[PDB]
């Protein structure tokens, strides 16, 4: 009853639609997506029209701030490709079925409505069901849209990238927020200096190798900008650590420490399979001593990160306050440039060249659309702590 | 801190394990056992060890009362088979690396000491931290046992089914309650002789063909005894139902609730399995038909039991009475008679022949045997509910 109602809606919903996903698409007789499509469809289609009849009803503790600008953008990129797919396949109707255009167009309404529904964000039971219905949507698109780039491998464009599993993401999260919500009662100019320069070498690298095989110098330059990154902010946070050593009547705040390290288990797993996919796999050459070196970097970035920022935020000599607004804005500056890669760069990075022959292209492009998009939620968090570090002190 | 630090080093640990356990057992390359067992040996020795200092600095709200005999039960068939592995692995070591003789004496130890700890059941801090080391480390246990059975296909006798997957749920449930309580401040004699038979032919149904190809008549025993089963409870609890309508300061059991709705998703998704494996699949067949029925009536009987027992509890003319009680009774001894065979039959079950068709025997293994013992928990809760309403009307 009551809020506990609500989540056994959404978990036998979820279920019953992650069941018919998961079957459609692992089986061996045939792989079926139409009846998949038509089940989105069905749960994207009540979705939509129970917020619209909230919308309609209600015109008459909020979690991050970065989750807002998050929905938006990914909302808008889901946008551009549910409208280049509707162009796709109206042009040709006689070879394909009325499900593969008819998604398209619920999809894009789905996407306008639940991304102002919760921009803005009574029978506080039948909106803890509706919620809870539509957190279950999107979880269902969510597992969806990781099982399609799994089984793989006019305007013509269908390399555009469906972010529909980042939109729903942080659609999911921010639906629990609402959800859990309802019925309640100077400067020493050498880190900025440092942090612009990374931002800028690592915005090149992005777009010279990351937006789209490659050359050999092309993988050396990305494995070198992000050591040299990763190792950076490694002993740029240690130094911070350490100054606060030489150095609490306030609560913990919980929900930033469970977003840090949450958020940081996707690279934490990115990471472990990659390391043992070179200790077993690449003949200890150059990239493998590269992918190992940026894989343990990665742990131990978010691990010294993590523990900086969470001791700067329970606390809230000239120099010590100094030292610390470089130290801070280096760490967001090289977050920021560490953040557009798992965003917008394909998720089977060229680089991962040996991580896909260890597992297969289906195994690891599946681990890397369920982890990679949670470091998306670490970076902006990690921005968005460090931001408020900076600002106190 | 507190809380939190110990649930942040266990999804940690877990995922550090989770994910040696898949990368070691879905790669190209080779597979590996002897560093997971490795690995599975040093979580067992840490944690034995937590625990065996903690009963020596000790010695000087608990949940489900089924609990401790399932851990007990589970935990002496995990024991049988350690006693069976070490005396296989110790006649020969010429050929066998030390690992996998030194893994069943550790294991074996490490249920020893686990079950006698959670039977019986200051540094509150490290106390968490140790529970929720040992909560990962069965659940470790449980991803690498499942694993197992997926990749599958002197005594000498290696058909000894391991229960280190039902084994592992028990003691993880028993270690999560722990942890949160660390620091805490007549007869109608028309359904007991109706479900006395069902018990009966039950009982010989799971002796004669589950125990261990087989017959076509063998198989339509199998689906009638559970078609009759599963769809009496139906009727039965459907009547129970209707008698409550022909007649609150108390609160929701939510624990009672969940508990029952919770673990019987494992069938629901068996069953959800089943009726894609049988819509497209099987040629509508005898079998397909059969399969088609018990799949559905599994979902039936799970919704509508649930749905009795749930507003009996809540709750708490001469007939009405003496109606109940038969139909509690009823409900207990077929809940008893379909426990059995998801907890000592082999879990892909020879009737399951259209669903490792459809799915492979390697994805099917793997969906029973992780749904399949969620099943035990929805029985064993079901019986004790039910004896709890039959106790109070």
């Amino acid at each position: 009853g009551g809020r506990l109602l609500s989540v056994l809606l959404a978990v036998n919903v979820l279920l019953l639609a992650c069941t018919l996903i998961s079957g459609g698409a692992f089986n061996k007789v045939a792989v079926y997506d139409t009846d998949v499509f038509a089940l989105l469809t069905t749960m994207m289609l009540l979705a939509a029209l129970w917020i619209v009849f909230y919308l309609l009803r209600t015109a008459r503790h909020a979690g991050p701030i970065w989750l807002r600008g998050g929905l938006v953008l990914f909302g808008i990129c889901t946008l551009v490709m549910d409208v280049f797919k509707t162009g796709y396949y109206s042009s040709f109707f006689e070879c394909q079925s009325a499900i593969k255009i008819l998604h398209p167009i619920i999809q894009a309404v789905f996407v306008i409505v639940q991304t102002y529904f919760l921009w803005i964000s009574t029978h506080l039971d039948l909106t803890r069901c509706g919620l809870m219905f539509t957190l279950a949507t999107n979880l269902a698109i969510w597992m969806a849209a990781v099982v399609d780039e799994s089984v793989h491998q006019q305007q013509g464009y269908f390399y555009l990238y469906p972010f529909n599993i980042e939109y729903s993401l942080f659609a999911s999260t921010m639906l629990y927020v609402m959800w859990k919500n309802v019925g309640r009662l100077e400067t020493f100019f050498a880190g900025p200096v440092l942090g612009l320069l990374l931002f800028v070498v690592g915005l090149a690298v992005f777009i010279l190798y990351e937006v789209q095989g490659h050359t050999r110098q092309a993988l050396v330059i990305y494995y070198s900008f992000n050591i040299v990154c990763l190792g950076l902010m490694t002993l740029v946070s240690l130094s911070g650590s350490v100054i606060y050593r030489f150095d609490h009547k306030n609560p913990t705040r919980t929900l930033d420490v469970a977003l840090l390290m949450g958020a940081a288990l996707g690279q934490y797993a990115i990471s472990y399979y990659s390391i043992v996919a070179v200790v077993v796999g690449s003949p200890r050459d150059l990239q493998g001593a590269l992918n190992l070196s940026h894989a343990l970097l990665m742990i131990a970035q978010h691990t010294f990160q993590n523990v900086f920022i969470i001791e700067s935020l329970h606390r809230g000599c000239h120099w010590r306050r100094r030292c610390l607004k470089d130290i801070s804005l280096f760490l967001l500056l090289c977050n920021v440039i560490l953040w557009i890669m798992p965003a917008f760069g394909a998720r089977p990075h060229f680089s991962n060249t040996v991580e896909v022959d260890f597992y297969g292209y289906s195994l690891w492009a599946a681990i890397v659309n369920i982890c990679l998009p949670f470091g998306i939620f670490y970076r902006m968090h990690a921005v968005s702590s460090l931001l408020e570090v900076y600002v106190l002190s």
